[PDB]
């Protein structure tokens, strides 16, 4: 100390406050993760059935829901930067639009799809249909700070 809760109180002012800086790196890396998660979903939609028979790149989709489970919970630890267990809930409450109430249930639903298993090709359908679809929303909801598609 003290670094290590002012480097993530840090994390969590510079994820959150909108900057040149956070506009620069933070929207270069959306774009290469939805170009790498795209690509990989039309692999992923067929290791799906690779998966009844042989080895299978499909252990990386858990990596990247980790990667999502995580990012939308770094948004909760940013609702205050030591608000960790407060505004933990308190943003999440606040999170009452349409693609906010859609990235709430899509959460709890690609926990819930690791937990079923991987299979159930519902679990694969969801790691699709759920895990890249919300991404395509993301373009939408484009946090690179001009007032976006409005």
């Amino acid at each position: 100390v003290l670094a290590r809760t002012h480097v993530q109180g840090r994390v969590y002012n510079f994820l959150e406050r909108p900057t040149g800086w956070k506009c620069f790196v933070y929207h270069f890396a959306v774009f290469l993760i939805v170009l790498v998660c795209l690509i990989f979903s039309v692999l992923s939609t067929i290791e799906q059935y690779a998966a009844l028979a042989t080895g299978t790149l499909f252990w990386m989709e858990i990596v990247l829901v980790v990667f999502f489970g995580t990012e939308y919970v770094v948004r909760l630890w940013s609702a205050g930067c030591r608000s960790k267990y407060v505004g933990l809930w308190g943003r999440l409450r606040f999170a009452r639009k349409p693609i906010s109430i859609i990235d709430l249930i899509v959460v709890v639903a690609s926990m819930v799809v690791l937990c079923v298993g991987s299979k159930g090709q519902v679990f694969a359908t969801s790691a699709i249909r759920g895990i890249r679809f919300l991404q395509i929303l993301r373009m939408l909801h484009v946090d690179r700070q001009g007032g976006t598609w409005r």
